[PDB]
């Protein structure tokens, strides 16, 4: 039995007795993605460039890539009647939808992630989060405002060498491979659990000079490992989504903590941060700023930003543990 | 006018008054890349998981990514009839094709770089470099053992986010987006020179402490900046093809040196440094060891290794500096 | 709002209140039509002529187009965990599911349709009808023997210039297109109605010589028409997909009657004459084999074949009339 | 050996000792080819019905697949820099290429073959017709005023269930079947010859009455053989394109004769006729009006019309024959 991401999401839906609301977004994500990986890949690329002339635009007429992914997203959620929220890196304020339109859930998301790696060719993804609506108050931003903890869904598409999404909700963490032949996402690991202890470490040490004590010590003991073993190798690609995938498949540590520029930390909480600390600790891996966990965070702006360090358990821990020294 | 590969590789070939053979191989190269990016891309991979039914493939006994890349580079440059020798990273020997397929080239391939990427989906590529026999002999191993200075052609094509083949020969460097819904690749940027100088350095920091101390002061530069200027960021995808790529787009560095451990480097002469160095220099980059041109090592093994440093060449300037005032 | 199909079986499933077993059913369906079309296209087929050698098949390893097409559907349809008993015009006696992957449905297939036209390209399908088991008693062909009244679904999907997939259920027609770049059918016509009365028809006129009085009499009226207006226009690709599509989309009457070779017909009741009837039906046009309605025999073998004339209701019935007037 | 449409047409080229100029026109002319086959396929419709918005285009103001595929044809063609003279169905004006661009060839083509099949996603094609421009004057339409007999080259893609080209040179017809997932044309069959005699006929028989005595005679002897052999199937698919490659594949005749209504035929000497005589001819078979052969006509009118009969070498003489029996 090959199982596609749209039988094993109704199936789940039908184990949950759902009423099929979180069933419709899903798949409605799940084509938005598809939607997404087909532009990144640049088909239909010889239009911009004059295979045929040009009168097929109108005036003006063209999107970037991010604002291409940001109104699919839009419209695919809007859809699927089942969303009341949604919170976009791309939009300054939550957008409520309409009622006529309107479901239960509030989708946090980042429609494009890793900016800096777009125009070089670097991997590059999407990044969601979905929560319940709670009140029965009209919906507003308030909705958006919830701890992780209180996620029923997330994960994150890689545009990489091939197209994978991953799924995490309450009983773990599946991955499917985009097979861009049928459009079909198929089913290959299940149950994805985080190595305990990783060998590779992935941080921007551009920054070495604005770390805290604590990075500081740790990235030097993943250099000159006082036990005399191998060191980790480094690896930081430079998008959230790629390097924290590797971390989820290969194990390690991946970190972005306060500096300067960012006191509080550079990652978005909603849409960066929290989703990906949810995959994590489904898979049996830790995610923490260095002081608390990062899904108990409550926030209060939909683009509060956080420090993230998260991977394997005993890499994570040991990080932590310096915090808890030097403090 | 748009511009496909093929038909600058035909016009490129005209104005140059070539016999037509090497406009062949060409054309055999970007078919042989066209079919790896849709292997890799994952396409058909339904079919592995066993949407057809006969369902005992599941202990992987079929063709591993590289496996498959390999055969195909192999299989389309002998029908290309351009080529007498090629050399691969899969091959411990060269290959001496049949003397009915016979050309006059000598390829230098990695059909499938950045092997330690492969399963977490990070960007993957290829690459390749073309030179002449001189030889009147029969043609062998040594007809492959001729320095960077030599090549006519060299390249890579990234399968990234998107598929890109740049190719650079005599009069510079040119790339190619491919577009997958037509299987093109179209010129989208002409003629292209690397910046004089990056804010980017990209190395595996885990081996710090097997770094020379040239590298190591270079290192310190680049985070703690002597005259106070900003810190250079730090990118490292772990693929050299990506890495590369990156650096020949937005400007910097790349850096594989000699550790301790390893002493001259674990980057491969013939099909890693030579065309990136070629590619390097095309486009007004500089590509050394520390020591001296990459290019104009005389390599002695096909699979020799060489440490290359290559970028932008005010970075690389400044770190060759350091190299010498460690006199 | 775009309306894929996933969305479309999904939403009606939950108008319906349906455990969402009849969703999954659907769902695989438009799965495994999506494997087939992308098949029919030949993607991949440079692998048949030794792109990377012969390498990747073991022994002998292929497939016929014909024989992939029905493990698509009989794998497809058995993960749905969604029906009793199949019926493939490939499969001598019907195919009753393993009870571990037993649901309630039972479907009559034809895996690929029009044979005859695949080894020049012309257009050709699937053809799918299904039914609810009626009885409690073990499964067996039986619950096929169905009269065609009694379908919960049926449709086609017919690969052409472009891939379309038609679904009729108890309220009407719609038709949606294959998006190849995103693997998603995309509804364009909503609750499709055949014209009243066409002006094309369709039939193999190479068995003039052993049509009946009455088929005789329609046809020449159709070339000679009595009131003297334009001549139908004649049209038969040789696949009942084709011929039948076109009739629904333009008007018009599709023949298939009985013959020497064939006195009961040449068409297949349940996979080929009793779905194309049903969705001729629910768009408001006619199926009677000359004598009675298709929908109406109570077949006795599962392979059974009959007569088949449908299309826009005033030729349908100007036909029968001729039937009525020579009995 | 493998062999690519872009690899056989070089290899031609050097055997011939071109200058390069008409194989650049064949590669632009293939490139044109697999862009139609992506928009003919429906590629990207999604985002005509408005998966990323923006929703007003719903009263169709954007091009259709006709006008698209004409300025893809136009356009890949001029960018050649190998023509001096286009005349397409689409222009009622024969288009005389700008001097900067000019190159010595002349092109009569169709650049969408079937448009009473586009709706009902019926197959649909492509045909063309290359010749040199004798003439040292200005180029001009009667530039394209020279008979079959002159053809370079003539063929034809077929949008199927699979797209194939068919390319018809001095030496003979081969086919090329387009594999999508990469976008090569692989070459099937070589050298192809269509057979003696066929068991198929094709014609649209809706104007019976206004057919020729020959015609009506031949029509009966298919269906009614006085020697009491098997009667020939019948098949009108009615896109030219399609009823012509079965004729090729298959065997057997195709008839657009002079209705009594239209006295010169439907069909068009220039670029639908001519490419198919020619490819009819190199591969054995005949084409006649009935009167004399379809390549010697001088046309009059680059939108001249011609009755064309085309096939099996004993199917087309055996018309003849009553043709001249009609004295
Ligand atoms: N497809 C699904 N996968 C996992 N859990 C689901 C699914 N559908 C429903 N549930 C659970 O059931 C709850 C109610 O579902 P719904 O009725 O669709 O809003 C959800 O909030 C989930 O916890
Ligand atoms: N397509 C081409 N692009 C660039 N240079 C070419 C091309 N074809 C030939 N040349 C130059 O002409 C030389 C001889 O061409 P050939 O006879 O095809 O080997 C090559 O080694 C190149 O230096
Ligand atoms: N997706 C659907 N579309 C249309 N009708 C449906 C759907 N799902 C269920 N139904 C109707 O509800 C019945 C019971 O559904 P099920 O519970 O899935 O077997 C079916 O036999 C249909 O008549
Ligand atoms: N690729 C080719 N295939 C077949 N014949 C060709 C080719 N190129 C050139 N020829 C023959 O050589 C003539 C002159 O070539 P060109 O100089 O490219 O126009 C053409 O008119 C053809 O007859
Ligand atoms: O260049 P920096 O500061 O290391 O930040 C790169 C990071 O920023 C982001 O682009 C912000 O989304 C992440 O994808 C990525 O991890
Ligand atoms: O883990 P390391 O030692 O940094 O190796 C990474 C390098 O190895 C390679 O995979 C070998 O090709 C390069 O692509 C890449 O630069
Ligand atoms: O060649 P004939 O006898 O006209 O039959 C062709 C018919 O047979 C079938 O191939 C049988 O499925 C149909 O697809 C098609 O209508
Ligand atoms: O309906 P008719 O008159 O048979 O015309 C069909 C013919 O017309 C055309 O569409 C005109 O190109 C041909 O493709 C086809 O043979
Ligand atoms: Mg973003
Ligand atoms: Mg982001
Ligand atoms: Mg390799
Ligand atoms: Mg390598
Ligand atoms: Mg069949
Ligand atoms: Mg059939
Ligand atoms: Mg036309
Ligand atoms: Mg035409």
């Amino acid at each position: 039995n090959i199982v596609t991401l749209t039988r094993f999401v109704m199936e789940e839906g039908r184990k949950a007795r759902g009423t099929g609301e979180m069933t419709q977004l899903l798949n409605s994500l799940c084509t938005a993605v598809k939607a997404i990986s087909t532009a990144v890949r640049k088909a239909g690329i010889a239009h911009l460039y004059g295979i045929a002339g040009s009168t097929n635009v109108t005036g003006d007429q063209v999107k970037k890539l991010d604002v291409l992914s940001n109104d699919l997203v839009i419209n695919v959620l809007k859809s699927s009647f089942a969303t009341c929220v949604l919170v976009s890196e791309e939009d300054k304020n939550a957008i409520i939808v309409e009622p006529e339109k309107r479901g239960k859930y509030v989708v946090c998301f980042d429609p494009l992630d890793g900016s800096s790696n777009i125009d070089c060719l670097v991997s590059i993804g999407t990044i969601f989060g979905i929560y319940r609506k709670n009140s029965t108050d009209e919906p507003s931003e308030k909705d958006a405002l919830q701890p992780g903890r209180n996620l029923v869904a997330a994960g994150y598409a890689l545009y990489g060498s091939a197209t994978m999404l991953v799924l995490a909700m309450v009983n773990g963490v599946n991955c499917f491979m985009l097979d861009p032949a049928i459009g079909q996402f198929i089913l290959v690991d299940r149950d994805v659990k985080i190595k305990k202890k990783g060998s590779i470490y992935s941080i921007n040490e551009g920054y070495a000079k604005e770390f805290d004590p604590a990075i500081t010590e740790y990235i030097q003991r993943k250099k000159f490992p006082p036990d005399n073993s191998a060191p980790y190798g480094a690896r930081y690609v430079g998008s959230m989504v790629a390097d924290v995938h590797r971390t989820l498949v290969y194990g390690g540590i991946f970190m972005y903590p306060a500096n300067k520029k960012s006191p509080k930390g550079k990652l978005r909480l909603l849409y960066e941060c929290n989703p990906m600390a949810y995959v994590m600790e489904k898979a049996g891996g830790l995610a923490t700023t260095g002081k608390e966990a990062v899904l108990d965070i409550v926030p209060t702006d939909i683009h509060q930003r956080a420090p993230i360090i998260l991977g394997s358990p005993e890499d994570v821990t040991e990080l932590l543990e310096i915090y808890q020294k030097h403090a």
